[PDB]
Formats: structure tokens, C-alpha cells, sequence
């Protein structure tokens, strides 16, 4: 398997297949593994990105996961001020993830790509190590309920939501 994104070292987790061939995916299982401290001796720091729109995200997501939906936040949130590691020995990943293990997770993994390499002198990275979550919150709520809050699940197209779906749209960058 390839190196990360700055060709510095391995990939640090085990993967499984994805829609998107050239992306990394992690299981549920891996995504708890990092929650529960199993690499804690090597990694310094992860954020869950969560790519939902915000009434997904308020109806149940993933313990310690942000909500960055829109391309303008999770730039300002990740790239304005780096997410360092306290020793660069240690790592830091980034894992983002959707609903339905779909397209909005990939897309926003592929933007924070864009804007890292616009930002750095090739090949360095802020971020050279992301994967996306295989299944999505839909998957993962069903598995371990207790590394999410609230307990529950809330689709996109929840018939009660259908208003603050459009409403979110329209503050998007592109359609
Ligand atoms: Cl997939
Ligand atoms: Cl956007």
C-alpha cells in the first residue's frame, strides 16, 4: 500500500473497500479502536468530521465528531490554525464521514486535500493521513449506540426535515 499524503510513513489503519477506490475506508470497529485509545501511543490526534447538515448531526452523531458540512468551515476549522500533534513523532488523522457512506464525505475529504496541498510546498501536508468511515453514520449508530449522542438517528431525508434540508442547501458554495 501507498504512503500517506506527504509520503512520510504508512498508513497507520486497516482499511476496507469503499466506493471510492483512491480513498481510504475504515470499519466501525477501527473507527472505535481510535475512540477507545488503541493507538494512543502513535497517534496525538484525530477529528471526526462529520459532513452532515446540522439537523442530522443534532439528531445523533458520533461522540467528539464536529459538524463541518460546508467547504468554507472545515477549511477555516482545520487550515487556519493547523491541528498540530504536542510531538511531531506522534500522528494526526483526520476521519470524515456522511449518512450513507455516499458522496458527501468524500467530497469534503477531497476539497481539505485540495486547499492542504494549495497551502504547503510540495509534498507536505497538514493533514497528510484521512480516511472516510465505510457505511457512514448509518452504520455505525447500529453498532456501537454508546459512542453516540444523542442515541439515535436522523436521515437527511427525515420527513419532518424537509424545510431545514432547503435551508441548508442555500448556503452552500456550489449545486
Ligand atoms: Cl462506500
Ligand atoms: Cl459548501
Amino acid at each position: 500500500m501507498e504512503l500517506i499524503g506527504d509520503y512520510s510513513k504508512a498508513f497507520l489503519l486497516q482499511t476496507v473497500d469503499g466506493k471510492h477506490q483512491d480513498l481510504k475506508y475504515i470499519s466501525p470497529e477501527t473507527m472505535v479502536a481510535l475512540l477507545t485509545g488503541k493507538f494512543s501511543n502513535i497517534v496525538d490526534k484525530f477529528v471526526i468530521v462529520d459532513c452532515r447538515y446540522p439537523y442530522e448531526y443534532e439528531g445523533g452523531h458520533i461522540k467528539t465528531a464536529v459538524n463541518l458540512p460546508l467547504e468554507r468551515d472545515a477549511e477555516s476549522f482545520l487550515l487556519k490554525s493547523p491541528i498540530a500533534p504536542c510531538s511531531l513523532d506522534k500522528r494526526v488523522i483526520l476521519i470524515f464521514h456522511d449518512e450513507f457512506s455516499s458522496e458527501r464525505g468524500p467530497r469534503m475529504c477531497r476539497f481539505i486535500r485540495e486547499r492542504d496541498r494549495a497551502v504547503n510546498d510540495y509534498p507536505s501536508l497538514y493533514y497528510p493521513e484521512m480516511y472516510i468511515l465505510k457505511g457512514g453514520y448509518k452504520e455505525f449508530f447500529p453498532q456501537h449506540p454508546n459512542f453516540c449522542e444523542p442515541q439515535d438517528y436522523r436521515p437527511m431525508n427525515h420527513e419532518a426535515f424537509k424545510d431545514e434540508l432547503k435551508t441548508f442547501r442555500l448556503k452552500t458554495r456550489s449545486w
